[PDB]
DNA sequence: CGCGAACGCG
DNA sequence: CGCGAACGCG
């Protein structure tokens, strides 16, 4: 069915800027913006966890709910580990870092021990606009 | 004393083609060509891995000599790894890499545990030809 | 600015 | 061919 976006999806995004440094991410409706989740500020992560734990997150909302709506995100990198269930994250573990990787260590954790059908779309920034779930600058 | 090359010096190169698979390297005198030493091939490792061992050898065999002259080298990547001490390569450990890694290890730990002064020089292929250590097409 | 994906040489 | 150094996004 040839319409470009799917409107009726759950679009994902992190907030940054220093990085690593403090991340948050959300969920959001694309259609209607309404936010579906959101992770209030981790002190330290990266721009890259950040967004693979927003997706997987994005996962686990929509399969409790049983729902259909594909997942947007305009980062090639957290989709691309995402879909091989590896975080290939360069982040040192160390104290100050332990949380955001006991998270993405859980999140890769569900992926390899749940079955979705969600599919995980790239949002088309230089032809859609800015992700609804930009936050973002 | 602005002179481009400086051919009293040793020239160090890796005998390769299929990456990781066989590896052989070999000093020899920059201005007569003569080889000065030679590691028979290895049968399972990286150019660069290759290429590191060749610069090491050479550093040993110089310093035994207490001679001043430097070595040359083609591969940007063995001479960062040389003056880092560490040998970055993302070769495999199991049993068939087992060799190399041991003499990249040894290798490393020569670097961090003897001190030298030998310059280690890049060889500009686009001006001054081939490396006289060339196998190697 | 950093995070990560994506030329020479043999 | 692989080995390794060296754009978008927030």
């Amino acid at each position: 069915a040839k319409e470009e976006i799917i409107w009726e999806s759950l679009s994902v995004d992190v907030g940054s800027q220093g990085n690593p440094g403090i991340v948050e991410y959300k969920g959001v409706d694309t259609k209607t913006g309404e936010v579906l989740f959101e992770r209030e500020p981790i002190p330290i992560g990266t721009n890259n966890m950040g967004e693979f734990l927003a997706i997987v997150h994005g996962l686990r909302y929509l399969k409790e709910r049983n729902s259909r709506k594909p997942i947007y995100s305009n980062s090639q990198t957290a989709i691309k580990w995402v879909k091989d269930k590896k975080a290939k994250s360069t982040l040192v573990r160390n104290e100050e870092t332990a949380l955001i990787w006991k998270l993405v260590d859980e999140a890769e954790e569900w992926l390899n021990t749940h079955t979705y059908e969600t599919p995980i779309l790239k949002w088309q920034t230089d032809k859609w606009g800015e992700i609804k779930a930009d936050y973002g600058r």
